[PDB]
């Protein structure tokens, strides 16, 4: 990958972020973007700041300069789509920071594991084009065909891991370079395992496996740590409904537009479009959000909080608050 110029780093290093506490659960990335004309640089400074304030990169021999190089190499590989862009993964990074440090999930993991999660947040959607796995498979696209031939349904998640490995193979962006032996191996394996676990087709089984490990005092310890990392990355990924309503809404708008574009490309290729992806049916945002809350997010968050992540209670409270606020949009429509 072409290296990161002295210019690009300074461009990020000057953003001062007046008014913002990046470690806060009520932090607003939409307002951060809008507060300058160089949103990409602001996003990179949020990432950078979050990583330094954690104290983690320094402990694992990752200099300030290598960190920032990695962040900018990730940025370069995110596309200009509505939802799955660099803002999404900075969001996931920031959110996982809050689950670790304000939800006390750090108590369940080593420092190395916390560092790997924060890093993995930034790689976990590399080069997303705004189309899901399903699009690639049922259009018999080249990546679809390659995944089907190699016995793998997680079309995109495999692609994300490949690009992550490229970035890390350059020592000037290898945030794991200061590791050795089993620690370096664990960083790679856990990064890759987490990214593979974000495939939503695996949602139920990854959740069941996490809960089964947590309920069991004789669970293998390495496996529990691993499942917890996976569950946290997944939690960060479906975390939009745990945010202040206005933030949550703006996320739901961006996702909806992305799904609609896929539905338009499906239409053009003469393949099945799902209701949700269909721009014509215009199914209301609010019922969408309530449905997502009822069938996916509330059960997920309630079950992991109950099972062992007690400090993440606020997520369940904010989901309830948001559901009730969507009902008030319905009741007064
Ligand atoms: C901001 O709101 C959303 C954020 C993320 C998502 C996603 N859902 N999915 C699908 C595959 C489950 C994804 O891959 C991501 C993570 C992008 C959806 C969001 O809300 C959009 C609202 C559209 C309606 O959403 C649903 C989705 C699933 C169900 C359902 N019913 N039964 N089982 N699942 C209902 C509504
Ligand atoms: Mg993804
Ligand atoms: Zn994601």
């Amino acid at each position: 990958v072409t290296a990161i110029t002295k210019v690009e780093r300074e461009a990020v290093l000057v953003c001062e972020l007046p008014s913002f506490d990046v470690t806060d659960v009520e932090f607003d990335l939409f307002r951060a973007r809008e507060s300058t004309d160089k949103p990409l640089d602001v996003a990179a400074a949020i990432a950078y700041r979050l990583l330094l304030g954690s104290g983690l990169p320094q402990k694992f021999g990752c200099s300030d300069e290598v960190l920032l190089n990695f962040i900018l190499q990730c940025r370069k590989k995110y596309r200009n789509v509505p939802y799955h862009n660099f803002y999404h993964v900075v969001d996931v990074c920031q959110t996982i920071h809050t689950f670790l440090y304000r939800g006390n999930v750090y108590e369940k993991l080593t420092e190395l594991e916390c560092f790997v999660l924060l890093i993995t947040a930034l790689v976990h959607d590399l080069d997303h084009m705004g189309l899901n796995n399903s699009f690639y498979l049922k259009t018999e696209s080249p990546l679809g065909i390659l995944s089907s031939a190699s016995g793998n349904t997680s079309v995109l998640e495999v692609h994300h891991c490949n690009l992550a490995v490229e970035i890390l193979s350059d020592p000037e962006s290898d945030v794991f370079d200061g590791l050795e032996g089993a620690e370096r191996t664990l960083a790679f394996r856990s990064m890759i395992d987490c990214v593979l676990a974000t495939d939503m087709a695996k949602h139920g089984s990854a959740l069941e496996a996490f809960l089964a490990s947590a309920a069991d005092q004789s669970s293998d310890e390495a496996a529990f740590h691993r499942m917890t990392m996976e569950i946290i990355l997944k939690a960060g990924d479906i975390s939009n409904v745990t945010k202040p309503f206005d933030i949550s809404r703006q996320w739901a708008m961006a996702v909806t537009e992305e799904f609609y574009r896929q539905g338009d490309m499906e239409k053009e290729r003469g393949v099945e479009v799902l209701p949700m992806f269909d721009r014509s049916k215009n199914m209301e945002l609010a019922k969408g959000q309530i449905g997502f809350i009822d069938f996916v997010a509330a059960p997920f968050f309630q079950k992991i909080v109950d099972a062992c992540l007690q400090g993440m209670q606020w997520t369940v409270d904010r989901i309830k608050s948001n559901r009730a606020q969507w009902e008030r949009v319905l009741e007064t429509r």
